[PDB]
């Protein structure tokens, strides 16, 4: 299967230790992404990678787990089939008139006012957004919504936060 | 004075919407910092750009006012000689050994814990930090503690946050 692919490369990178860094992780992505007749982009780059492995990296090692590797990769794989399903004509971006739809087929209920915060943070200047972006902005907020869930736990919608907590949810990511 | 020359700029960009875009501010950075015969670097990408217009963005426009620009553009200022004062041998990175203090002299005292988090998402390989992400790290690390700053108040050190404050924080910066 895919997965079992990936693992062999896994090991021909870090054996045992089984921990990708960004560098190579970037690599691994780029090989896929930048070789793709419907994505029209340059690829990953290693700031984007570090995030990626930062969001990841559950037990602060600086590099990134076979397991936490899958969740990423599926999540990067169904958000890639997102952006070619919605730059239906092939431009390279997808619109104002699609992100919505992208978004919420992304996995994200989002209110209008943050929609709008979001899309003018990773949208250019004329509202469009490209792969790159589309990827970058949905492993951030995935990241985001984790972060913030791992401390609710009692379901209530509202936590606290010290400013440690604040800078190790916010700058590692 | 230097700031009269960037507001002739602003008139010359805006008139008196007064507002930068996130292109025309990385335009304007460029110049300066890509034209450097001590710092090293490409210039910064639209993303920083737009990273450095989101965090200043108080009054969610999508553009840059000049006093914001001020506040931001004398960071930088400050910031960049940081760099060149530790980036002594002129190698383009500012080394494990001396980064401690660069971020000290750029105003934070840093927890061990919080520190090597944020080196490990900025420093490469090596452990080393180039002009570009130190500037990146601390606009977002001057951000963050802006953030967060905004719901204390009382000064408890202790904030309450719900998904959309949090979305609304991390998101758009």
């Amino acid at each position: 299967e895919e997965e079992r692919q990936f693992r062999k490369l896994f090991v021909q990178l870090a054996g045992d230790d089984m921990e990708v860094s960004a560098t190579e992780l970037m690599n691994i992505l780029n090989k896929v992404v930048t070789r793709h007749p419907d994505l029209k982009t340059d690829g990953f780059g290693i700031d984007t990678c570090r995030s990626m492995v930062a969001v990841m990296d559950s037990d602060t090692t600086g590099k990134l787990g076979f397991e936490e590797f899958k969740y990423l990769w599926n999540n990067i794989k169904k958000w890639q089939g997102i952006y070619k399903r919605f730059d239906t004509d092939r431009s390279g971006t997808i619109g104002s008139n699609e992100l919505p739809g992208a978004f919420e087929a992304a996995g994200f209920h989002l209110n209008q006012h943050i929609y709008s915060m979001i899309i003018r943070r990773y949208s250019d200047e004329t509202g469009n957004m490209d792969f790159d972006n589309f990827i970058s902005c949905l492993v951030r907020l995935d990241a985001m919504f984790r972060a913030f869930r791992s401390l609710d736990k009692n379901g209530t919608g509202q936590i606290q936060v010290n400013i440690q907590e604040w800078l190790q949810l916010t700058m590692y990511s």
